[PDB]
């Protein structure tokens, strides 16, 4: 007996096109998404060229329209030069991405004043998300308050961060957050097995206490999102390993395992991979779209999943229970038992749908 | 013709006793203060042992009472273990010091949650000051708002920081700040002359643009304070140079030079070295206390000033106009033209004066 789920949404993926297509491209990354029960993705802007201006966004839109197999929205990225220049294209993006710490990214800002400038100039009704670790979470929350708007915190990974956000929510501040599966299912205990190259990720893997704190504070977590960050094994194992884990194909099975163990409910999962992503980012429904999962199937994660060009996974050897059997996207069978059945280009930019524009007051 | 000033107050000095007395002690540091026209100092807690508990404070109080030549108050320092334990001695201190970044200091905290705990437990009516650079200023401002109280930011050094504080004040937030003379009178341009060891200080010396921004935003600066941070020349020039500059003997002459050039007024100076320190820290008046300065005397800063045991200065070679001629402290001549005339032990703990307790609602 299969369980029918709505089309799940991952608001944080790196699909590497343009410019890093040996790591992943729209076609392979969205195949990975479908195999993971995800029918809509929001792609980050730290590509080459990075998506920090209108011409780069135009290019990325066309590449995505030609290559994506599931539906998508594309983030714009904040830079040290583009505040006040994105107004005409802002509404066509998933939101604005701020990179506020060192990581795989034309996009660290030099000064909190540049963060302020972005918060002041980006349209007030559109989403802003931030890579903001440790004290940076408090700092960007301060900027959001000074500019009297909301902010969404990407991949919360630490007890420190989730408790800060918890305190902010208790004060009624407009902040939401997401957590990635590696920060729920891996910790320092796994670094011996992974090694120092494979183990590189930002935010870094946390202690057992960090992991336990995220679970204990599940009520504070608005979304799950993979931070799918594919790099090849050669890159991960080489002399300057880039941070990041692939995760689209493993996220839902890991979380289904947790549901089966009573660690969270099916509803808790659906709030975090469907309803809250929709409402935070004003993402439209997908008609005739659903995912069928088998909650009984026990399997062990192999050394690589079938679709991501990363061709490795940090979850190798973990025992999971739950698998994606079928995905239907807008009335077409998109995935069945290991086979993707929609071609590159089937996917659409949801921000171009009438129902996918973010509502705003007449300007 | 001399000008009579009130007794000036430096709310940020490191006097190194206990435990670093080759660098400075209460007797030498307060001689330096008097020679710089300063009659009251607030001493930081990063000594050895650090002033992070009641027994250490008791020791420091006695050492200061026996050695100080001018009046003083002693800060307590926040640690990872003492939140919620300082209530009985809190009112006897200048305030609570938080070290939130890497610098010469049992006292970096590991987590913003520890900052929160201090803001929640330290009595709400008593001062909190923070070493908080760049984004850390925004982060600690966020903690202050979450806990609905004020904060004072130490040694603001950057355009980024002063503009953030300016924006916070425009939103009516209870934040004050101080600036040290080296961030007004030295910059990157001086690093060649100083060299990499002598030039080490935290916050680091800023660009010309940082310096210009602090001057342009003088209205945002509540206090001047030296961050007198003496280390010996051997230490500054050695293989692991500690950050910090001595500054008590040079601060007032540098600022008087600026007054003479019309860069700020005598009133602007007195707000920042007398009236605002008094009101932010609830420091009492000193009866029969004044400083006489000669605004006409031109001189060049030598390779070391007479009193600080640091026996070096980063301001060597700068031409100044203005000198301290006489200091009277509580009816006794304390300093005349290079001679200190009050003994170690003349100085008193102002928090023990009836008028020096911080007022509070009956608890
Ligand atoms: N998480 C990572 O370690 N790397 C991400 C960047 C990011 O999400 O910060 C990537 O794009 O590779
Ligand atoms: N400013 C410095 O460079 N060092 C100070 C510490 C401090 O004020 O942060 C010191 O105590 O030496
Ligand atoms: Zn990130
Ligand atoms: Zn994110
Ligand atoms: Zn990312
Ligand atoms: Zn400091
Ligand atoms: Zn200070
Ligand atoms: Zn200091």
């Amino acid at each position: 007996k299969l369980v029918r789920l709505p089309g799940l949404i991952d608001v944080h993926v790196h699909l590497r096109e343009p410019g890093g297509t040996h790591k992943e491209d729209f076609a392979s990354g969205t195949a990975a998404a479908l195999a993971g029960g995800i029918t809509m993705v929001c792609a980050m802007p730290n590509t080459r060229p990075p998506i920090i201006d209108a011409p780069a966004l135009a290019l990325a839109q066309k590449l995505a329209e030609a290559g994506a197999r599931c539906d998508f929205a594309l983030f714009l990225g904040a830079s040290s030069e583009n505040a006040g220049t994105l107004g005409t294209v802002a509404g066509s993006a998933a939101g604005l991405k701020l990179y506020l710490n060192e990581t795989f990214s034309e996009l660290r800002l030099d000064s909190v004043v540049q963060w302020m400038e972005h918060f002041e100039t980006w349209p007030s009704h559109l989403p802003i998300v931030a890579h903001a670790e440790q004290q940076t979470v408090a700092a960007v929350l301060m900027v959001a308050q000074l500019t009297q708007r909301s902010v969404h915190i990407c991949h919360v990974a630490r007890k420190e961060e989730i408790l800060l956000i918890k305190a902010a929510k208790a004060r009624g501040l407009p902040v939401t957050c997401e957590v990635a599966p590696h920060h729920l299912f891996l910790s320092h205990d796994d670094l011996e097995r992974l090694g120092p190259g494979k183990g590189e990720v930002r935010p870094e893997l946390g202690s057992r206490q960090d992991v336990e704190a995220l679970w204990e504070n599940m009520a504070v977590i608005d979304c799950f999102a993979s931070d799918h960050a594919p790099h090849t094994l050669e890159e991960k194992c080489g002399s300057r390993p880039p941070p990041g884990f692939p995760g689209l194909e493993t996220m839902l099975p890991l979380l289904l395992t947790a549901v089966s163990e009573g660690r969270l409910s099916l509803d808790d999962l659906l709030q975090r991979l469907h309803h809250n992503p929709r409402r935070i980012f004003h993402l439209p429904p997908q008609e005739d779209t659903y995912v069928e999962v088998d909650l009984e199937h026990e399997w062990t994660i192999p050394s690589h999943m079938p679709f991501s060009k990363a061709h490795w996974t940090p979850f190798e050897g973990q025992k999971v229970k739950g698998t994606v059997r079928r995905v239907v996207l807008r009335g077409e069978v998109a995935y069945i038992d290991g086979q993707v059945l929609v071609p590159p280009g089937y996917g659409q930019d949801v921000r171009k749908w009438p129902q996918g524009a973010v509502p705003q007051l007449p300007p």
